[PDB]
């Protein structure tokens, strides 16, 4: 058959995606860590931030780390791709602009906003029509 890692064969997958391609707060080219409450990929130094906020999100290293079957297609049917649009549904580069990927304090008052506050928080149940209207 075939062997080489398990799992991690799917991951190499996730991260390689053109959406993950970049951090999804500090939009660094080169994530190293992954969100398991968001489900986005994250790097070192946003996962560390995530956890400072209330409740302290969940981050795992992509490589410092290991992660499952039950969690790589978590990750896979979340990712970056839809996520961010969906944390992103009244963001609107005319509405408001992006702040810089060198201070923390900045980054860090911004994801808080998205999450703390959940300003442009839509999420898709509502986003998209149903047979249930609330
Ligand atoms: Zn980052």
């Amino acid at each position: 058959g075939s062997s080489g890692s398990s799992g991690l064969k799917m991951l190499r997958d996730m991260t390689g995606l053109p959406h993950n391609r970049k951090c999804f707060d500090c939009d660094q080219r080169g994530p190293t860590y992954v969100n398991m409450t968001v489900g986005s990929f994250v790097c070192t130094s946003c996962s560390g931030s995530l956890r400072g906020l209330n409740p302290p999100h969940r981050v795992k290293s992509i490589s410092m780390t290991t992660f499952t079957q039950q969690e790589i297609e978590f990750l896979q049917k979340h990712g970056n791709e839809v996520c961010k649009q969906i944390w992103l549904g009244l963001f609107d580069d005319r509405s408001s602009a992006i702040p810089d990927f060198r201070d923390p304090q900045k980054v860090k008052e911004f994801l808080q906003e998205k999450y703390e506050k959940k300003r442009w928080y839509v999420p898709p149940e509502q986003a998209k029509s149903g047979p249930s209207s609330g």
